């Protein structure tokens, strides 16, 4: 029936699972065409993984891919593979047209989301199966926007976090709830409300969830969303550990004033991601990701802790690196694995491949899942941008 | 089991659901075999929805490409993709040979009818799952044809509107009822009956059917054919609004006499769409779409209406520009997408390419469907047609 | 369960259900690999629907497909393709590597066939689901070989004509009876038994099966076997009509002597087809195809009778021309698509292309079944082999 | 339910079922793809059987493939092919990163496992449907490797063969014993455990293992182990017979001493394979490839016997050359096709194609089943490595 989040899998660190890298197959002499994207993210049901990404209606080796740096336009959509396919246009699935998206499966249907149209006036429909049953109009009018990595479905509702305002000021992020497609419900994010961007949201128990954000105006700490289910509340908090999880940001422990204090600089940032170990009551730890550089996009690291995120200022424990600090690393995103005795949660990782500004941009996306007791490998994409065709 | 009209989802203008554009793919340097095609539409059962429409038995870039200007041929085909795949060689499916295709799943199979052979005594034959099941002769002779969009299937019984005779003068319309592909009988089209081509056709309620049509000849109004499925009868309308929505067309109230006088123009049209809201006992919402131009094909416009097509002249009410006035906008079809809770009816817009007189011809396919409360954004192709290689 | 002969779909003539054509996808320019191949046919069981073909172990365009023109080595394998997929490399499945080839579902499993090895030593192999359980060594030690088309299946039994033997002489047939893909008896083949290669077989009635076969040394006439798998028996006949149905073949009528008379001539041959109506007692119609020249694979004409073929001189009744003379027709091939409620008997047409004596071979399938009351239209390639890069 | 062993199919040799030759598609003029790969083999569910190998990211023609001729690096993945399809790019499914690679399916879930990581401190990774659900760590900390074939799963547990330490010296195996992809116990192998590479493995009965392996430092008999699932225990053996099986060897008969002597030369080695007949309660007959070169990697021979292997010297009996001698042959590998009836097991061929040392290096596979009386013919598979584009 109804998919609920299950206790999870044994693990206490983090592991390579797979690694997709289409472009590979786009230097001089090959016979594939592949499809360059950005903002990718995996959900799952119980029968099968899909890999999600916003694409530009375009493939790579071809004329028309010079306009992938474009955040959003007319020929963005919500395309999928599935899990382990390579990136090439025979295996691509379009679902939605719209340049921001979210996908999750409720245990019988499949939701998909993406906001569409000009930025004074986007619009997020909803596709539950082949339908589409919602509409959210912008109440904001200035680029309506969602999570770029997949929602969390309980019980039969899904909840998805969207924003709409500035991009360097107050934005307000709300709850949506939605029954096969429709939106049912808004809840209001109380409390460190005034920006959230591009959360990566997982249960941390029966009936609760976390959402990881990103503060693109104020704040190199990461803002977190915590959603009760039941109750239907949200509550935002400022991630409070000394190790800052956001790029750009200043040295650790920096930061002067209480958890919520925003500190000085803030502006700028990148969606990171998490995973975790729980239990059907509570969480009993976090795996977190940021960048090895502390002012630019590249590598990426992987720490864990058993405090409390909203509440404890300690470091947290490193686990090791696993993109190297001289590679880019874009985007990363949390997801879930539904499994019939236990779940799993995973972090994966946009590692970045573009020709410059405004020229050819694409990525490298390599999953690392919650298991074992140290990190396997790091990961590199060994696609040199000068090379694809 | 069987198919049924079922009330539709809430919904109160229509939005944008995604786009296929496969000849983004056919540039220099690309490696994509993209299928050029016309006479798109989509038909669902309710596990799956397709893309159907008439091929010609080649690939661009290629050498033989250059025939797909022509409407009939030995090479055409009725062929289909699942909705969402792109339109490559190997996502294609080969259903029928012939030049006029329809399909429709009745809750068990799919049937699939095209009209081949030459001009003056083609046959229409109907595949049911894999059986050729039923076959239907030219009775006037003279280009044997039909909707080009999905037929209509209740209880068992599919409804599929055929013409043959004179592309400029009286062609009449016949209602063929199939059961399992077997044509078990003809309804005669009483009332304005003297044309009706490329009929978009929709439930409008348990058991009632209505087709928006071309009249090739005599008029700028479309006809509208009613069937009552119980009774067995059908009958013809010319519809009424001083919104004509046919192309090329006079401005909109000139036509001076009652709702079915013809007017003094009426030579030329295009294959016309609509989409509705419903309950289970009648239609409470009609949208409607014609160009942007009222003597080219260029463009298209979304309306609506809470009244009865035959029998107000009230000008329909704009819903606004889903194709820029500068982008050639050629057929649209009508489709309805089955729901276990609920069905939703969509349009479907053929915005064509093509290279000129007799040079390579297809075309890009969106999709818009009744959701929400306001139009979304229009759709282009960003596709060049002197770039096709 | 099992599958058994029902009666047929009504129907009185043969009408085109489709045609595949990839090599239209090999010119200058075009971007699919395409698969030439020879000795096609189809066969079906109640889900699905097969193109099987025996490849050479390349594509085309390519450097190494200039050994399609061989009958028998080393690359050969039986693949196949759903039917209504082109014939691409990606859409292709390898089931059994060998040159010469026949498959048949029976209700729950496919069974496939093939034989491989050296001329004078071959030995089939018999594919069960996934598993070989059936081998079965050649037994005159001159190339071993079986039908190129569908064998057919009754109540778990499944039935497949061998021969072995020298190509211009006596070479006697055995029918193989399978059970699970292992070969559980073998019938020998009374009365006129000296030839029979590439057998088109059908089910007459509920227990019966009549083969046609290919006299490749004798006679122009074509052998017939009837098989009741009740008794477990099998017996030749030559059919007897004054239209004889080989190429190449003397003018009608003019051999003289009995039924069974060779006629002075004889040499060469093609692989024929036929199609049928029948109840579940008896056969009602017989439908026919030969070629246009009576000295050249080139043409398909359709004739057909209501005698039986085995003791009637009639000449058969002609129902059209399906190939113009002036278009290579090669094999042609039976086969059967089993309904729920009724089945229906068509002939599949290989349309040769070639560049020349040991040049790239490959071809083009159309497809007629058995519907309707008069031929729809003719069937062409459009095309020409110095276009196929 | 579970699977578990059954008696095998009849059948007295081995003959050929198929083969796979992607790389004939790599061309000149050629549009595929190709995925070039090393160490592939075979490995069936109850529904359908895969392709497994180790990828390199990348495609042939293509700028990037001139790294197929390493062992291990960060870009090698275990991917997958429905068996029949060809192995190209659209085709591949990814499982896991990794440079040594098995997989088993247990009758309900596919258990994938892959070694990833640097060689001194690699990881075992294990998959059990979509869930990383075990993880097993370096114990030597010297290239932790595994079977590069299927491993063998009785009542719901599978059993893997993994060894760790030095190439050319004592490197000691051990069993993974998994339930859901979890490792729940270590089976210590005794008796003669000092060496034990890249094991082949068969069910011998309802209730033992029996893996065939390669010492790669001290012996050109090849190691067997033998598990006893129900005690859970394992025992290594040296195969007796004066038909040394792996490449380099003396001349047969020539090792002085006990069954279990090593003799003097040894260095080196490849992997083999076997395939058996067997009832419930024990092996009836076993069958064993060897190349025919005894100092290269060429040609492969097939033999058979119904001793047991670990205490008789008697030569085995020649079937036939399945390989011919000129031809590069390298690894192989067992497999076994479960049936509803009975099972069959086979042995496949790596035959090795690549342009030189440290240059494009890749293969085709040849497959071989139990069944028949004799072999049927020898594979072949007629790509210049030159030719490759
Ligand atoms: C989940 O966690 C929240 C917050 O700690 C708690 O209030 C709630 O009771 C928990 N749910 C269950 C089922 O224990
Ligand atoms: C459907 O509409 C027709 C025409 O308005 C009407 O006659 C018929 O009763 C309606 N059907 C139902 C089930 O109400
Ligand atoms: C099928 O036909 C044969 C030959 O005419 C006949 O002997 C047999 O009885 C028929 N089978 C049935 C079930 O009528
Ligand atoms: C399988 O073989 C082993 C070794 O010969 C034997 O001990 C065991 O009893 C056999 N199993 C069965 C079920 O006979
Ligand atoms: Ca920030
Ligand atoms: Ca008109
Ligand atoms: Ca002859
Ligand atoms: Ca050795």
């Amino acid at each position: 029936e109804w998919r609920f989040p299950k206790s999870t899998c044994p693990g206490r660190s983090l592991q390579k699972m797979l690694q997709l890298n289409p472009h590979r197959h786009a230097t001089a002499g090959s016979q594939a065409a592949t499809i360059p994207n950005r903002e990718p993210f995996i959900s799952c049901s119980q029968d099968e993984c899909r890999l999600f990404t916003l694409d530009h209606d375009v493939s790579t080796p071809g004329a028309y891919d010079g306009i992938t740096w474009e955040d959003r336009s007319k020929r963005r959509r919500l395309v999928s593979f599935p899990l382990g396919s390579e990136l090439t246009l025979d295996n691509m699935k379009v679902h939605l047209s719209g340049w921001s998206g979210t996908a999750c499966h409720d245990g019988k249907e499949w939701t998909y989301a993406t906001v569409n149209g000009p930025d004074n006036s986007a619009v997020m429909r909803l596709k539950y199966g082949d339908q589409i049953r919602g509409s959210f109009p912008s109440y904001a009018n200035n680029i309506l926007r969602t999570q770029e990595s997949e929602c969390v479905c309980i019980d039969g509702k899904c909840y998805i976090i969207v924003i709409d305002g500035p991009a360097g000021g107050t934005a307000t992020p709300k709850v949506l709830v939605t029954r096969e497609g429709e939106v049912t419900s808004e809840i209001i994010v109380t409390g460190r409300n005034k920006m959230g961007e591009e959360c990566s949201c997982l249960a941390t128990n029966r009936t609760w969830i976390e959402c990881l954000c990103r503060d693109n105006a104020f704040s190199a700490k990461r803002p977190i969303i915590r959603i009760d289910t039941v109750a239907g509340t949200a509550r935002g908090y400022l991630m409070c550990s000394d190790t800052y999880l956001d790029t750009p940001r200043p040295a650790d422990g920096s930061i002067t004033g209480s958890c919520e204090t925003d500190g000085t600089s803030g502006g700028g940032g990148v969606k990171g991601a998490f995973a975790l170990s729980r239990t059907t009551e509570a969480t009993t730890e976090r795996f977190y990701v940021r960048t090895v550089s502390s002012s630019a996009r590249s590598g990426a690291v992987f720490y864990k802790t058993t405090d409390d995120p909203t509440e404890s200022n300690n470091p947290l424990t490193l686990i090791g690196t696993a993109v190297g600090g001289a590679i880019p690393m874009w985007y990363s995103f949390s997801f879930e694995i539904p499994g019939k005795v236990c779940d799993q949660t995973c972090i994966g990782l946009e590692m970045g491949l573009t020709m410059g500004h405004q020229l050819w941009t694409s990525n490298s996306v390599a999953v690392y899942c919650v298991i074992g007791d140290n990190l396997d490998w790091d990961s590199t994409t060994d696609v040199v941008p000068a090379d694809i065709v």
